[PDB]
């Protein structure tokens, strides 16, 4: 079950992880 594929984390620290994209 690849389920968890959203279950990994989603909230990008308050889109900082996410927002940055590859910590640009």
């Amino acid at each position: 079950g690849k389920g968890r594929w959203l279950e990994r984390i989603g909230k990008a620290g308050g889109i900082i992880i996410g927002g940055a994209l590859d910590h640009l």
